[PDB]
């Protein structure tokens, strides 16, 4: 028995955790392979959308990794597939990604204040380590791609920022 | 307008095949992380379980290349959950894994008729391409896998195979 | 006698596509030079047009070594002048580049049909392996050079696209 | 169980195919080793015929692999000496490979049509991509070769060949 | 005329042996693609096997090449196809291999006593050199095995072994 | 006193094949400058039998050594000089070469049976080891030679053999 | 069973061969650390003797090594010690070093013959690959050693050929 300090409720939190980072995943490669759709052609959010979905997905595992060195079962669900099917200018779709990404964010750290309510001081050491700040600077870069989306305008100004900063 | 000589039917099964091939890989997924909890504790099997996720994942989005490089439109639906939450012995895992390929593969077959019967021969030598005989491939390593899974027996034989030969 | 399962229609359909080869090739020559007369000046283009010449005389040249290979005979046509002496804009010629590669692919499609319903399993194959696919990454890679030409617009655009994508 | 999609009538095909390569393999040694007799002395064809003989004995490997990959049982037969002890001259043997080389291209047109005749798509796949074009490329340079023993003639030509080209 | 101090019935003798090689090598040919089976799933033993055949092979071309060099001529008949279908257990198979290699070598030694009968010292010597003590090595190197495929006994030994004697 | 196994009749026939290998390498000096002679011109063929000298004369040294080994005594008597003055054609003079080695092999049987019979089992091995398969080697290799010289015949294909072939 | 052809008595020789080159590299032992001894103080014949007793050991184990592979038995005598407790002069030991290899040549003659009696063609090939001609070169050796220590006397001469020929 290796379980040590580790809440029922803090697991499941973890298994409710990794099914939204699959569902994220899931909504990145969606987004991405809308941009590489021909009556889109948007390469730079093709290649950057492509690369969100296999960190998520990334992030996923290192939740099950957790779930597995806590001495906690693994329960999957299935993985909704995105709210849309497409996903408008590139402008509208990282609109989309700051909303998802805040999202996360705020369940991540809900299942931080849950292990800390329960006094589980690795994990909410764990959730600090590999989560909080990354989604903190995942949203910052999301925000300015989104002002600086907006200063580029339509037409010219989007294929530029897509192959100058998104590619 | 790109599309030329693609059939309908053809691009929807295209969209079931995405599915199938994501459902693979959440299972492979599945699998892995069964044999990384410590109850089970085999870590040859959780490295090549989860290069067959990453695998199927890879099938998944050429697939969803192909919908796009000849006019049709991804559609995604939810990713089911796999058919078990526990795998059982390494031999168990094996064999559902063969029973699954057997059944990606048969869906491969009858889409490679379905283009057939429409004419789409750029289809047909691309499925054949990808995917026919990569398929036969795997399949004949995972019954490899089996009757050496049967050979080594339970114990030391399925330590030392999980590690000499999946690792 | 090399000749082997290869039907007299079948090599009357290579001599045929030989020529509607090195028509594309002058075509898209004319459009190459066209773009570097100075009243247009766009440098891209005539770069990508001049590669896209050479490639479509390498494809009349493939289907001349296979009609030798096959033990039929070569027979030559005139090649026809061009559709148009001037081209237009950017994304009138990129258009027009599209035209013809989908006729020449509808092309490339009846001879496979013709091939098969003669039973010419290698020359089916030929066609596939050196053809059809390449056919539709050509197509695939015209629209989205259509759809980006249109998002860029006019002017500073289309100087832009040129010299960034196209050269 | 491995086999899918494997016909019982293709497995027979595939047996038969692999005597008949057995068979070019042991053809082309006789023909070998009637060149390095003192009375004949020809080294470059001896080296061309041996590398043959190497060749085919691979191609009858290739189908007992595929055998195995598919499902079947591998079954082999005698294999019967060659039609001749002696070959006669350089343009002789290279008429005989010529012969040879063309009804193994027809057993395998045969196996081809068989295999789909049964929709075993891989099946017909694999034998294009490791046969059918290996085939009339072999083909078309036995008849090359013919062509220019006929054009060296006798004498000088056979010696300077039979060194310069064959060796 | 180099044909000197060659007798007629030795130059029989050679003719028979190398059948008898070509029979050897068709045999382990068997054996090797036995192990590849699926249903009995031992790469090590393929590998081996298919090197030994390979080698008996290059015994048989020996043969023919010496039958050259002393002026005798080569006369091909059918290699007969090996006594089985299937090999059973890997010691069944080496314990075929060994009963074959003391087979050959018999014969290796009544060829080498019929050629000394004629006073034929080079054939004895080149017999010697090529044959007697390689064969002697090759029958030791068996026994070897069958002794410790006895001793690592069924199941876990079998694959062991297998792996990391033959393999 | 090193001699032991060693008879007396051996050690005549020692000296006796020594003579006759210095009368091959005088034979055979001959023949290089004959073709060095501005009438006849031939210069691949001065350097084969030039070479040729030099092995035939380093073939009496090891006789020498060899007598000295065992404890006999080397008696050297004339070296007779050659059969012919000039030796007509490039095929005339390896016609003259297969003789002459011929001679040497029965001379080479005849010392081993010799030998032999006296129980010498040491300079029955030593006389296989460094002459009965060099000897075996050197009469096919002059028995192709002129089997290729017949095939080029007179004129330009002596020119092109002596030039590519024994130079 | 891998025995084959090799006789009782043949094997009760190759025993009696071991113990023989057992004694013989005792002997040597005996005369290195003779002339190792402060009142003889020879280093190059303390050198050149202890090389040859390692040289005879390894006789001893390829004649194990051979009654394995054959498919005998080896059995073990007593090494008897050496005839003598110190060795004399330089010159005295070399004599004695060539009275044992004399006796050494002699038995393995007399095995040479035994083996050959009953048509061991391979062991007889052993034999002399091995040891008959290392045998004369080793008393060939010898010999010379001795014609040189006598020219060279008692004294500096003894110094003298100790450290530049033995040493």
């Amino acid at each position: 028995t290796i379980r040590q300090n580790y809440n029922e409720t803090s697991e499941a939190g973890v298994n409710k955790q990794i099914n939204l980072e699959l569902y994220a995943s899931y909504t990145y490669l969606s987004m991405a392979f809308y941009f590489d759709n021909t009556t889109v052609a948007l390469p730079g959010a093709h290649k950057y959308f492509k690369k969100a979905s296999d960190e998520e997905r990334e992030h996923a595992m290192l939740l099950m990794k957790f779930q597995n060195q806590r001495g906690g079962t693994i329960v999957l669900q299935d993985i909704k597939k995105p709210e849309n099917d497409s996903w408008g200018s590139l402008k509208d779709a990282v609109q989309a990604a700051l909303a998802l990404e805040k999202h996360v964010n705020q369940s991540l750290l809900d299942l931080h204040k849950l292990a800390d309510s329960k006094g589980d001081a690795q994990m909410c050491d764990w959730i600090e380590t590999h989560f909080l700040t990354e989604q903190v600077e995942a949203i910052k870069e999301l925000g300015d791609h989104i002002t600086q989306l907006t200063r580029v305008g339509h037409g010219l100004g989007e294929y530029t920022y897509d192959k100058e900063n998104l590619g």
